[PDB]
DNA sequence: CCGACGGCGCATCAGC
DNA sequence: GCTGATGCGCC
DNA sequence: GTCGG
């Protein structure tokens, strides 16, 4: 990419503030700056040029002048040398280990992959599975594999009840050639904003995917959200596919468009769009868009994703243009 | 200068 | 047991 | 860390 050196720098700074400093707004600031620079169509010549972009301020502009001048950032060079910071940053790469547990493990002298493996009894269930599939979960999923996965999920959901609709969202719906995981939006006519006319709607689908050995592990599960592990079947004699993260979100059928807007993302696109909604006097979640009175009002009618954009005076952006 | 920064599901825990 | 925080995760 | 007012 045109400015990949800079955007990598800012992402590494972002991860430092989140994982080590526990400063979530600096993390968001860095990631917003990284995103706006990533889609800037010119090779950046100076911090001043970057500062013209929204989300890039004086401090990042200075860092960008240092990086352009030398190819590196002393502040990051120092961080890479700090053992506590390096340890904490590594541990947070395990699913279920966040900034707080990472610092706690380091305190207890648990700071390497070998440390984790011989202390599995100190991990909660999520963390145990995150450690189990540590290597697999850092691999990306080719779109060709995502298509196979889509076919299995949609056909197995159909077998449970022909009235389910499963939509693959996330980066896959944005047209990405590789994804970090699979995100599945699920609806059923029995589950609306007005009534839940049938229990276990999510459970039945999860069970069926487990029965056919597609879902292999559960990280968490409730009435509307499943987070777990899945795996494509492999053919005779060939190596197994890596295990993959799968999220399933059951959304009220009448709120499909808000739900598919949310689950298509990107995460940064959602933060940008919801912030713009607020500036326009609305609030958007995965169910509704409501006016601000500063208390939310009643949900506004929505019959398309585009209706949501219209409310906040944004021209419509197809999924493939939401990769911020 | 300084308040706000998107919004929410599930797991875990503390206090009652 | 319930309620409310907090941690971690999803986009 | 950046922005808006
Ligand atoms: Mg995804
Ligand atoms: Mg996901």
């Amino acid at each position: 990419t045109l400015n990949g050196g800079i955007t990598d720098m800012l992402t590494e700074l972002a991860n430092f503030e989140k994982n080590v400093s526990q400063a979530i707004h600096k993390y968001n600031a860095y990631r917003k700056a990284a995103s706006v620079i990533a889609k800037y169509p010119h090779k950046i010549k100076s911090g001043a040029e970057a500062k013209k972009l929204p989300g890039v301020g004086t401090k990042i502009a200075e860092k960008i002048d240092e990086f352009l001048a030398t190819g590196k950032l002393r502040k990051l060079e120092k961080i890479r040398q700090d053992d506590t910071s390096s340890s904490i940053n590594f541990l947070t790469r395990v699913s279920g280990i966040g900034p707080s547990a990472a610092r706690k493990f380091v305190d207890e002298g648990i700071k390497t992959l070998e440390d984790l493996r011989k202390n599995e009894d100190k991990l909660n269930h999520h963390q145990r599975i995150g450690l189990k599939y540590f290597g697999d979960f850092e691999k990306r999923i080719p779109r060709e594999e995502m298509l196979q996965m889509q076919d299995i999920v949609l056909n197995e959901v159909k077998k449970v009840d022909s009235e389910y609709i499963a939509t693959v969202c996330g980066s896959f719906r944005r047209g990405a050639e590789s994804s970090g995981d699979m995100d599945v939006l699920l609806t059923h006519p029995s589950f609306t904003s007005e009534s839940t006319k049938q229990p276990k709607l999510l459970h039945q689908v999860v069970e069926q995917l487990q029965k056919v050995h597609f879902i292999t592990d559960t990280l968490s599960k409730g009435e509307t959200k499943f987070m777990g592990v899945c795996q494509l079947p492999s053919k005779n004699d060939e190596k197994e596919y890596p295990h993959r993260r799968i999220d399933i979100r059951l959304i009220p059928k009448d709120q499909y468009y808000c739900g598919v807007l949310y689950f298509t993302g990107s995460d940064i696109f959602n933060k940008n769009m919801r912030a713009h909604a607020l500036e326009k006097g609305f609030t958007i979640n995965e169910y509704t868009i409501r006016p601000l009175g500063g208390v939310a009002g009643e949900p506004l009618p929505v019959d398309s994703e585009k209706d949501i954009f219209d409310y906040i005076q944004w021209k419509y952006r197809e999924p493939k243009d939401r990769s911020e």
